[PDB]
């Protein structure tokens, strides 16, 4: 009866995630003063992580507690699809946030003429569409199924819900859902750092016009940098673990694999906690 304490702790992290993220989606839902562009992208993100803490983590918690899948073959397949989708969405939205920042620094003039709230919403949508095109369909067309015996044994078993995939899909899937979006997000976040240096060097050389709209686009950068940093700190561990497994399945422990996965799962709780930093959000949290 170690199952009772486990159910406890997991219901706690479920609390942190669901409460935090609904708080974010409802705060930006109320204060129009808060409905900035970057805040709307943070909404996309909060909806992904909400889904994680609402389904991905509860159902994934039964499986860890009970050693087996108690919801049958189809719900297994689907639940996996939703985990995958949530991560793909998170990382594509972070990528987009970095790009948005770079533009809203390098071409401030052009930026306010073109980018609006409605264009932000179209963008978030298209992101979720790509996310679901790239993640959701490969699973449902079975492109992920492995030839090996024990694999099929798991497909045949409704209590077997382990993501056992062929190696071409391990590679192409992890590149497309994760490594591409990551790389673009990092290179762009760095080009953004260097712009926000040369700018804060030459703050002297700016009309109280540019020095004030960029004074507003600039603050809330440190937060975004923290968000991105931390995300990388969970999901890169998991995905590297995942790519080594293709070279040699005996090189990674099965519980390390489960650990680094629950690392990235916990990331969906960290984001709300990282918002307690900003006085704009901190006051809105009380
Ligand atoms: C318990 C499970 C395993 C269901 N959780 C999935 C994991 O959190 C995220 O896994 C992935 C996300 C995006 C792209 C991926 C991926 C695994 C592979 C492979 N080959 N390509």
């Amino acid at each position: 009866q170690w199952e009772a304490g486990m159910s406890l702790l997991m219901a706690l992290v479920v609390l942190l995630i669901v409460a935090g993220n609904v708080l974010v989606i409802a705060a930006i839902g109320s204060t129009q003063r808060l409905q900035t562009l970057t805040n709307l992208f943070i909404t996309s993100l909060a909806c992904a992580d909400l889904v994680v803490g609402l389904l991905v983590v509860p159902f994934g918690a039964t499986l860890v507690v009970r050693g087996t899948w108690l919801w049958g073959s189809f719900l297994c397949e689907l639940w996996t699809s939703l985990d995958v989708l949530c991560v793909t969405a998170s990382i594509e939205t972070l990528c987009v946030i970095a790009i948005d920042r770079y533009l809203a620094i390098t071409s401030p003039f052009r930026y306010q003429s073109l980018m609006t709230r409605a264009r932000a919403k179209v963008i978030i949508c298209t992101v979720w569409a790509i996310s679901a095109l790239v993640s959701f369909l490969p699973i449902m067309m079975h492109w992920w199924r492995d030839e090996d015996p024990q694999a099929l044994k798991c497909y045949q078993d409704p209590g077997c819900c382990d993501f056992v995939t062929n190696r071409a899909y391990a590679i192409a899937s992890s590149i497309i859902s994760f490594y591409i979006p990551l790389l673009i997000m990092i290179f762009v976040a760095l080009r953004v750092y260097r712009e926000a240096k040369e700018q804060i060097r030459k703050i002297d050389r700016a009309s109280k016009r540019k020095r004030v709209m960029l004074m507003r686009e600039h603050k809330a950068l440190k937060t975004l940098g923290i968000i991105m940093g931390v995300f990388t700190l969970c999901w890169l561990p998991f995905f590297l673990v995942n790519i080594v497994n293709v070279f040699n399945r005996d090189l990674v422990p099965d519980w390390l694999f489960v650990a680094f996965n629950w690392l990235g799962y916990a990331n969906s709780a960290m984001n709300p906690i990282i918002y307690c930093r900003s006085p704009d959000f901190r006051k809105a949290f009380k």
